[PDB]
């Protein structure tokens, strides 16, 4: 208590004292989906906590400590705009306080901070997929923001396609990966098909999708309204060009 939570050795605390400081940290009445709390050592030296809200609120996200003193919340330098719900605190024992006239310096280290936030981000969400039923309350909170992010991050495009879900004609109630897509992908089958631009009543009556489900293939049902901004900037997955049903130029022969 003397010393703050952020500084402690996460081992040795619980996640109700992480909740604690959770709702102080960002005012509200429920506890975190999740926690990543870590440091990064050797030549620069920095903590960071950060937490996974419940819910979608629906920018001023992480605080900024030098040597433990607050400076400010709205550094945008420290993480990409897709996960701004994302909400924490970085400590860092390397920035200045900060008229040392030196700016390369700082944006270098808010640089290494930005790309070891997201990272571990990351991270986080891969054991958070391990866990069905907690990873469907992150997913059904934040999956627009894992969409954003194929945009947003080049770098680690690959993996927020992997931590991406959907409804398909093979998966009924529950979702899929477009990973498990691919597994279930005829031997001749060349590419991903999908809907998008239509609600679950729309989809279940579409005729496009009965044509192309007529001759088997598996038909991934995309009805948030980002989705075809989602998949045009995604176009592929593993090697497997993403397709529309409603294209008209359509080709489903496996002659």
């Amino acid at each position: 208590k003397t010393k703050p939570i952020w500084t402690r050795n996460p081992d040795d605390i619980t996640q109700e004292e992480y909740g604690e400081f959770y709702k102080s940290l960002t005012n509200d009445w429920e506890d975190h989906l999740a926690v990543k709390h870590f440091s990064v050592e050797g030549q620069l030296e920095f903590r960071a906590l950060l937490f996974i809200p419940r819910r979608a609120p629906f920018k001023n996200n992480i605080k900024l400590y030098v040597r433990r003193v607050f400076i400010m919340d709205s550094c945008d330098e420290l993480i990409p705009e897709y996960l701004n719900f994302i909400r924490g605190v970085v400590d860092s024992e390397d920035l200045p306080l900060n008229i040392s006239r030196e700016m390369l310096q700082q944006s270098k280290i808010l640089k290494v901070i930005r790309k070891n936030i997201v990272k571990k981000c990351l991270e986080l969400f891969s054991e958070l997929a391990e866990d069905k039923e907690n990873y469907k309350k992150f997913y059904e909170a934040f999956s627009k923001n894992l969409k954003l992010g194929i945009h947003e991050d080049s770098t680690n495009r690959r993996r927020l396609s992997e931590l991406l879900r959907y409804h398909t004609s093979q998966s009924g109630d529950e979702m899929t990966s477009l990973s498990e897509y691919v597994s279930r992908m005829k031997e001749t089958q060349k590419s991903i098909y999908y809907i998008t631009g239509e609600s679950k009543e729309q989809v279940a009556n579409s005729a496009f999708v009965e044509r192309v489900r007529k001759r088997g293939f598996e038909v991934v049902y995309m009805t948030e309204p980002i989705d075809e901004y989602c998949v045009q900037q995604l176009k592929e997955f593993d090697g497997k060009s993403l397709v529309s049903v409603t294209k008209e130029g359509l080709e489903l022969a496996e002659n």
